[PDB]
């Protein structure tokens, strides 16, 4: 949105991204912000922005556990 992200979870996966071609994901505080939280990816490549996924799949907690491991 124009002057940022306001709403809770920019996009959803459209598209599958796995965990080899992100670095790390970014958590979303779902106190303030929405109850439920989301996992944005934050891809190798820089073409476009944080890109939110619904972490409810299982792809999705599965990155987790390998994007958290630095």
């Amino acid at each position: 949105s124009d002057g940022g992200a306001q709403d809770c979870c920019l996009k959803y996966s459209q598209r599958k991204i796995p965990a080899k071609v992100v670095r790390s994901y970014r958590k979303q505080e779902p106190s303030l912000g929405c109850s439920i939280p989301a996992i944005l990816f934050l891809p190798r490549k820089r073409s476009q922005a944080e890109l939110c996924a619904d972490p409810k799949e299982l792809w999705v907690q599965q990155l987790m556990q390998h994007l958290d491991k630095t």
